[PDB]
């Protein structure tokens, strides 16, 4: 029993969720903190980028760092598509074009961590240029291929009942599965730099940004999926701006500690 005949407002109605047909102070205020946030990304990432091209000095750790920039910079720009489509334009979506806003943050958000993480690997290795290309290709396929899946497959298009509060499409299984592979991702990046220690101010900020700006949105994530009667809507539209800003904070956690980079930004 599967339908994509009804719009976005039967989803909507079916689950918890407010649709926000008017305009509101709150709704003003987070389309103004993300697209500051968007814009700092973007312009952040993108000097990033410039330097790590324009300096021969940064030609596979530095690699790996771009590749995480590039990421941040496309969930800057996932984050931006998705402002100037909350609030009462949320109300102008249909199906495929929500799904195409919400694969886009999927694949930004799953490429960002993955380059975390390979850059975690990298270190403890350290601790040619074929491993980090065949790591890039591995990455970005991870990341598209995760963003797709629930665009393709596994939604709940097909169980209206079993499926999640805050996205009305996406099901408990996606969620569950997208929040264990991050949760399993952040133990792995812990155990490689504790092995590595085993520095304290960089691993310490390096693992601190992460849990600050994650764990809201995967225990919110396993609320969901896991407690009834759990209001978890509330804190929803905070903790994707958090999420956004681990991102925001990547270029500079990952470039501070680099005099060279440092004298490089100009
Ligand atoms: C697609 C799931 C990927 C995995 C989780 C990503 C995540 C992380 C941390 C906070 C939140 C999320 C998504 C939550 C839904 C996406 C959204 O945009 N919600 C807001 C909540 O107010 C409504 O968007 P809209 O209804 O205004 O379009």
């Amino acid at each position: 029993q599967c339908f994509y005949n009804e719009s976005i407002a039967f989803f909507y109605n079916r689950s918890g969720k407010h649709l926000a047909t008017e305009w509101n102070t709150v709704s003003k205020l987070v389309m103004g903190l993300g697209i500051t946030v968007c814009i700092f990304i973007m312009l952040a990432n993108l000097l990033v980028m410039v330097a790590i091209y324009v300096n021969r000095r940064f030609h596979p750790i530095y690699y790996l760092m771009a590749n995480l920039a590039a990421a941040d910079f496309f969930a800057g720009l996932a984050y931006f598509y998705l402002m100037f489509n909350t609030g009462p334009n949320t109300r102008r979506l249909t199906v495929s074009t929500w799904l195409l806003r919400q694969g886009l943050i999927d694949t930004s958000l799953t490429a960002s961590v993955a380059n975390l993480l390979a850059i975690a690997i990298e270190r403890h290795i350290t601790v040619s240029n074929r491993r980090v290309v065949v790591v890039i290709v591995v990455i970005w396929t991870m990341a598209i291929v995760m963003g797709a899946i629930p665009s393709v497959g596994w939604n709940c298009i097909c169980d209206i009942e079993n499926c999640s509060n805050m996205a009305p499409l996406y099901s408990d299984s996606y969620l569950v599965f997208w929040a264990i592979f991050n949760l399993v991702t952040f133990v792995v990046m812990v155990v490689l730099y504790a092995h590595i220690f085993g520095l304290l101010k960089t691993v310490v900020i390096v693992l601190g940004a992460f849990i600050i700006c994650w764990t809201p949105g995967l225990v919110l994530l396993l609320l969901d999926v896991c407690c009834p009667q759990c209001d978890v809507l509330a804190y929803e539209k905070f903790f994707l701006l958090l999420a956004e800003f681990n991102s925001a904070m990547n270029p500079i956690i990952y470039s501070y500690r680099d005099k060279e980079m440092s004298a490089t930004f100009r």
